[PDB]
């Protein structure tokens, strides 16, 4: 089997400094190695350079980086959607959540019947409309999902995103930290989550079981698995942007990713939000980056009992 | 929807200095806004004073501050007795555990039906005859149960306090440090209970749904939640006068707040026992006071999922 | 009603200095008390003194120290014979885990029909075929199942070992770090384990049913707990030589000797593997040794509701 993987080193889909030396952290933490000892056969892109935006001012004195997120996401997709093309399971390293618009964009463009599981402490569906920050990483799926296209007004930058998803093709598990206006959409949408509470009720073994009758209980589906690292609780993932107590155990997110595995159809992977500078010691930045790398490394075969 | 907040700071059913200052601690990580956030109308009776009572002396050779408990407990009641009457959920801050004397029978004078739900390491349900501490804020559930009061003797200041509540109508959640004399009453009496053993068995979402069920399964019943800081495991709540490891996680400490609030009867809250001097740190102090907020807003509707 | 407690500080099953302080360190934290306050009648054998064999060369320039191993198992398993034949539970403090080896072997020369729980992050079954650290105590299960006889050369000083135990007759409880060799025994002699991820699936209530149908479900038979510290997560037991994430949390942990103890049928048990010089401080030193004595006391009747 083939990884490809991508580094993707942006930061402007928010406004805290450090998030795009993610990739080399992860890297850093023995990615390779780990992928390599499980058979994968690893096509490594580097780190990608985006190209700038000359005076990428604020879209409605509120959006920020609109071109420059516009931008990155369109060659990224680039990447994405040729390496899949190759034959690549696409492992993206960020970077911020807001590249997930291009992950799923290229993925999408040859695989249309994709499915997503977004593993987050936050929904990331709130709307140019909506958004109370004006950061892009809290607003990628809006811009994915086809029934709320009439809603997203068009950005500077975006006019090639054509969402390909439907809301029933996408299942949250971790959620924990929910705008007003994003719980709206939820419900409003019918798009299903599980969210802390739900794991605390069901247990993550029924949360996986569920979240596969969702989206391949019919037919066999390629999974596009995004995972927002300040899903786990900031006790074992501390150098992120958004930390919020009370999230996934160290044994939960493994689970996560071996039922991903056992699926056979993980087709591409985002592993966001991984900000070194925001550790407030060198080992809360390297347990951080190792929690990183097995996450992926059990999405691809890693195994708790050898 | 009405809430009053009331300062208890007691520290006499004890012996270690400074849970006096639990309430100002938790109103300085936030109580007050987070219960307006909520929609709460709120009213803050402040820092009660209370009177004390000359030479004291020990009752027994052995119980401390028996005369001093007595009369703050039943200023404490005339308090909680006059909000509620008046339409006010109960908020009262600790302060050590022998306060829910006083905010109990308070809460019982006009509300004889209530039902309560004490999540606690301990049973706090030794008698001035089992007591091997003599510290009053062990014992404050033998006052109130009326099946235990030929068991019983009358304390200096204690005369006007009347068992309101019957054994049935009491259950515990987070037991796991409990005195044999304690143990020998909860089987003796029937009273139910939920030790952290249960929850490892049941998980915590069966745990309410029976809990709610023996109380509340025939009737509808204002429901008293008297909640000791150190349910939780020490990890998570340091600052309190005796941790016990072994204790509630923090989602486990939110799902039974939010199911408090799911019945809709919560009628009275005692938050007990955050002592911010037993902190070996500030960050100790305040991750204690900020526990204790997320439980009175759960508790009142905050939700995980917004 | 009697329970023997034997100190085994052996060291020379793998490389790391301190874990021979073991013994010592779990006294400290007191445990003899703690045994005495449930109604054990106890006997103190104190420290053994294994004799040394001079000139212990490493075995096919691999495994190290293999005649002071075999010996001092031997001297071992002498002392555990009398102790369980004269009536007492015994109580292996250790010392690294080969000295399993020993106490098995002694327990079974009494009680033959015994059989095993093994709580542990690793299964210790490598052989000397297949190991690759060449540490005795990563390969004491393979010197005492007779199914695995054929595949297990004969180590100088391990000829008076008689391996008459069935693979029908251990369970493994805890497993994450397993090599492939040790997963290749387990799969192909059917023995049975729950690994973390099985934990996970299950809960530890259902873990422990499972356990004990697999052992007792026809007969009653004596009970061989060996639990290896570094079942439980670092955070918890961060004192002892291969610590692995994702362990057992301390409730799952009393809950195991809770079961173990509620059989009726534990007739020894080894607490292995504390080593104190690894602690980072003497909090995680005392904190890893207060962890055993707990262990040790609940699977002698501690319990969390008194
Ligand atoms: N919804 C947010 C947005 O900016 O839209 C607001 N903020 C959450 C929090 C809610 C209430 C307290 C103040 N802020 C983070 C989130 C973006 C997470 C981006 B990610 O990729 O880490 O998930
Ligand atoms: N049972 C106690 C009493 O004093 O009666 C004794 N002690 C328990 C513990 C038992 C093991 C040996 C050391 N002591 C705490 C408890 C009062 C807790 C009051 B609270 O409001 O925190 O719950
Ligand atoms: N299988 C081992 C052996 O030495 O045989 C290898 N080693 C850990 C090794 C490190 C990284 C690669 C995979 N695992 C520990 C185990 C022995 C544990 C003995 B005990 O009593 O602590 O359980
Ligand atoms: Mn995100
Ligand atoms: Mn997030
Ligand atoms: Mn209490
Ligand atoms: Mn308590
Ligand atoms: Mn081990
Ligand atoms: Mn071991």
């Amino acid at each position: 089997h083939s990884v490809a993987v991508i580094g993707a080193p942006f930061s402007q889909g928010q406004k805290r400094k450090g998030v795009e030396h993610g990739p080399a952290a992860i890297r850093e933490a023995g990615l390779m190695k780990r992928l390599s000892s499980l058979g994968c056969h690893l096509k490594d892109f580097g780190d990608l350079s985006f190209t700038p935006v000359p005076k990428d001012d604020l879209y409605n004195n509120l959006i920020v980086n609109p071109r420059s997120v516009g931008l990155a996401n369109q060659e990224l997709a680039e990447v994405v959607s040729r390496a899949v093309s190759d034959g690549y399971s696409c492992v993206t390293l960020g970077g911020d959540h807001s590249l997930a618009i291009g992950t799923i964009s290229g993925h999408a463009r040859h695989c249309p019947d994709l499915c997503v599981v977004w593993v987050d402490a936050h929904a990331d569906i709130n709307t140019p409309l909506t958004t109370s920050s004006g950061n892009l990483h809290g607003q990628p799926v809006s811009f994915l999902l086809r029934e709320l296209q009439d809603k997203v007004p068009q950005l500077p930058g975006f006019s090639w995103i054509k969402p390909c998803i439907s809301s029933a093709s996408i299942v949250y598990i971790g959620l924990r930290d929910v705008d007003p206006p994003e719980h709206f959409i939820l419900k409003n949408y019918d798009i299903q989550y599980f969210s802390m509470r739900d794991i605390d009720r069901l247990g993550i073994q029924k949360v996986m079981e569920r979240t596969f009758d969702l989206l391949i209980g019919k037919r066999q589906r390629p999974i596009h698995l995004s995972f927002d690292i300040d899903a786990f609780d900031p006790t074992l993932a501390p150098a992120t942007g958004t930390p919020v107590v009370g999230g996934l155990t160290y044994r939960e997110g493994m689970y996560i990713a071996e039922e991903i595995h056992n699926t056979g159809l993980l087709s591409a992977l985002d592993l966001v939000e991984v900000n070194p500078q925001l550790a407030t010691s060198e080992e809360e930045a390297k347990t951080t980056a190792n929690l990183a790398v097995d996450v992926i490394a059990s999405s691809f075969g890693q195994t708790r009992e050898g």
